[PDB]
């Protein structure tokens, strides 16, 4: 493990049943005695920030995060199958893990998946996506509702027609323009 005398910005560690990144830290020398570390840690699941103190002799546990470039192949009922671009290994993720991301995912999309000791900790989508309109009122600074091919519904300009391709921001869910 990591000694209190060997910290640096950016180390990844496991402590108190969470995984964390060292954002900043101070190496403390108390008078003439035994040194310790006060660290600022970011939780790699939630983004919360907490202070943690490591005392001399403690032996902090390292954490290895795997980051993989993957392709979404297709849905298999409740299973969503992704392929590793380098190895061709397949991973199956569930709708109940991907609840919000399914508003935007479509067959063929490239994603990045992060894993810690077998657990899946994140899926990073493209920043924008192109999705077709399956339901909206016909055309005849005002908006109307539209449903796209994933089931996602959003507000769009009055000129949009069923079958149009929309460019949508995956961060805030908003309409950008037509494709």
């Amino acid at each position: 493990m990591i000694s209190v005398n060997d910290f640096k910005t950016g180390l990844t560690i496991s402590v108190d049943n969470a995984i964390w990144k060292v954002i900043d830290f101070q190496h403390v020398k108390p008078g003439k005695g035994s040194a310790f570390v006060r660290s600022k840690l970011r939780n790699l699941r939630t983004g919360a920030i907490q202070e943690k103190t490591f005392r001399a002799g403690e032996k902090v546990e390292p954490a290895m995060i795997e980051n993989r470039r993957m392709q979404y192949l297709y849905a298999d009922g409740d299973n969503h199958v992704f392929m590793d671009n380098e190895s061709f290994e397949q991973t199956e993720l569930s709708s109940d893990y991907l609840k919000e991301e399914l508003n935007y995912l479509k067959e063929g999309m490239e994603v990045q998946i992060q894993t810690y000791e077998g657990e899946t900790i994140g899926v990073e989508l493209p920043k924008t996506v192109e999705l077709t309109v399956t339901e909206t009122e016909p055309g005849i600074g005002a908006t109307k509702s539209a449903t796209v091919e994933t089931g996602y519904t959003l507000n769009v300009p009055l000129f949009v027609n069923e079958g149009d391709v929309l460019i949508i921001n995956t961060g805030d869910g908003s309409y950008i323009s037509r494709g």
